[PDB]
């Protein structure tokens, strides 16, 4: 998915942005 990608879910796909997406950055 892409909203709750189980990470956008904000696991870390965008933790917060992974940090600043630093899971993408």
């Amino acid at each position: 998915a892409g909203k709750e990608k189980i990470r956008k879910k904000l696991k870390n796909e965008i933790k917060k942005k992974g940090r600043k997406a630093v899971i993408a950055w």
